[PDB]
């Protein structure tokens, strides 16, 4: 019928692509949009234009924040309604799991990249106008949201078992501000946002800090539960 | 009924504002959307960004020409949607006069910083794809383009008449690039473009090398003509 959308939100290496991985093979009726800067991580244009994007940003932050901020968005927005229009039309209980959402864009990555002077106020808000507008010219508008909650810690050593070099040098302390962000958002819910409907969206909360890989029955059951309420 | 859409091309200072403002008083069915940066040159969010933008720019601009473009592309399409979707409800011959239009920002205006170093590959490549995508996510495809042809040494007079600070160092060698751009586009038709529908559209070519201010009954009197044969 209609399909659910449901966003699954985390710090980096939380565990959501090998979540989301295990959750599309369960169900001909689930179905998951990769974060395209997952994929950024034969090559599209968007996959040249990506790896280019990410390297400079490793190299000069502040000169390559916005440019990476807009189109990670971008790319984004175009690949969940390209499923959202593509995929699940003969499903009975449709549901399109989004590594991520254009929320955590905004309110995790851009807004931490601003508040560490890589976006200067101008850069900030053109960002902000462009996302304000991006998102109303609407179908994305999420079901429900699964928070995979893991310490800073434990997703600094998934950083290290991932092995992606380019990611090594990143800092407990950058995880630690990520950490806060998801849990002013997802946990306590003080994060003010211009979407008035994400105030009220049902969300999951999910511990993660035990691996999950083989043994992830009960996190399974507690989706299954959630989306029976939505 | 269904509203015409008339875009008014020409290179800087040609006489485009000059001409939309005439052409808005004639009719009550002729409405206008002047062109977001010639308003950048009680402020709104948008005035406050596109005049930090432009400064920048005037500063340094293999910095800043990406955040600029985007930005004024994103400020045209959604002043032009907001005239379509609010103007003209209850006119008879309803026609919106754009100055300018989403094509002279990308072939004219991003194209040439792109030519100048001004814009790397990456950023280029980045623009264009946003540009194709934010175009197709449809309603301002244009039914004729009038083109203001001024030669480039009229159009460096016209920016001393005008008299903005900032565009009294703007050289001919700039308007010479511009004027052949036009050129290419409108008159020989040359440019290949990523828009099918664009080397169909009617086009309207007006010589104002001559002042028209006093003087403009013969250029209204063409403009009357083409908008019946569309
Ligand atoms: C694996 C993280 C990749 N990473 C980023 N990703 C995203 C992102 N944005 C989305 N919209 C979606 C999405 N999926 N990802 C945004 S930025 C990234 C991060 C840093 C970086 C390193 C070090 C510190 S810091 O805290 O040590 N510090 C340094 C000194 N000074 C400046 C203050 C801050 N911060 C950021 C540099 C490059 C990059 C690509
Ligand atoms: C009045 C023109 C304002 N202007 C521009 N406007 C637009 C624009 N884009 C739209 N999408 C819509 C729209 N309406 N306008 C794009 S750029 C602008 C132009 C220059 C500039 C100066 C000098 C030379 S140059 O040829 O002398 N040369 C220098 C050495 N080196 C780099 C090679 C080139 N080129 C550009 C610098 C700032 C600015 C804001
Ligand atoms: O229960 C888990 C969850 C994740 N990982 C590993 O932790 C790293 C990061 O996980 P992922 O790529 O799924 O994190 P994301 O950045 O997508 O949240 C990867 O090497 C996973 O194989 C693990 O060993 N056990
Ligand atoms: O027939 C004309 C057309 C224009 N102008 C002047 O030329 C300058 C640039 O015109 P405009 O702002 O209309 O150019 P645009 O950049 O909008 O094409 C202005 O000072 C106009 O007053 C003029 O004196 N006579
Ligand atoms: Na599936
Ligand atoms: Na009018």
């Amino acid at each position: 019928t209609r399909i659910k959308k449901i966003s699954i939100e985390g710090n980096i290496a939380a565990g959501k692509s090998t979540f989301v991985n295990i959750l599309k093979q369960l169900s001909e009726d689930w179905e998951v949009v990769p974060e395209p800067v997952a994929r950024w991580s034969e090559l599209t244009m968007e996959q040249k234009n990506g790896g280019n994007v990410l390297q400079m940003m490793y190299e000069k932050p502040e000169r390559w924040s916005f440019t990476f901020q807009t189109y990670a968005c971008l790319s984004r927005i175009r690949a969940q309604l390209a499923s959202l229009n593509g995929k699940l039309k003969d499903a009975e209980k449709p549901v399109l799991f989004f590594e991520r959402s254009v929320y955590s864009d905004r309110y995790i990555f851009a807004s931490n990249l601003y508040e560490s002077e890589s976006m200067n106020e101008t850069e900030w808000t053109i960002y902000q106008d462009w996302h304000d507008w991006m998102n109303n010219q609407q179908s994305l508008e999420l079901d429900g949201i699964i928070y995979l909650q893991a310490t800073p810690e434990t997703c600094l050593h998934r950083i290290y078992l991932r092995g992606r070099n380019e990611e090594q040098g990143i800092p407990l302390e950058y995880l630690e501000k990520l950490h806060y962000k998801h849990e002013s958002w997802l946990l306590h819910r003080t994060l003010k946002t211009n979407f008035d409907y994400l105030q009220e969206v049902p969300i999951l909360t999910l511990d993660v800090n035990e691996d999950f890989k083989d043994k992830y029955e009960s996190l399974v059951e507690k989706v299954k539960e959630f989306l029976s309420t939505l």
